[PDB]
């Protein structure tokens, strides 16, 4: 559920500004380092599942990096939670694609 900084969207390839809250907070800025939160510029426009990430039904991670099939990628319900390859799914249908998160949809059990 917690995601990772996507390292290539607008926000992300921002540099840190070292004005803001929470860049003045940061220990490289010279504050107490306490907050631990990023600059107030680099919030990920599109964060993305963490690598560590496994499919419910078979326990594999996502393969698309070396497969390049929609079916070997991890997709997370944004209903039930559930993160599974579309391809371990023993019923019929599409589901529906969230556009504001990558990996994300309204699963084909909920959906
Ligand atoms: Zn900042
Ligand atoms: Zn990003
Ligand atoms: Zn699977
Ligand atoms: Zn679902």
């Amino acid at each position: 559920m917690r995601r990772v900084r996507c390292r290539k969207c607008k926000a992300c390839v921002q540099g840190e500004c070292g004005v803001c809250h929470y860049c003045r907070d940061m220990k490289k800025f010279g504050g107490p380092g306490r907050m631990k939160q990023s600059c107030v510029l680099r919030q990920c426009l599109a964060p993305r599942l963490p690598h560590s990430v496994t499919c419910s039904l078979c326990g594999e991670v996502d393969q698309n990096e070396e497969t390049q099939d929609f079916e070997k990628k991890l997709m997370e319900c944004c209903i039930c939670n559930e993160i599974v390859h579309p391809g371990c799914l023993q019923m019929d249908g599409e589901g529906l694609l969230n556009e504001e998160l990558p990996n994300c949809w309204e699963c084909p059990k909920c959906y």
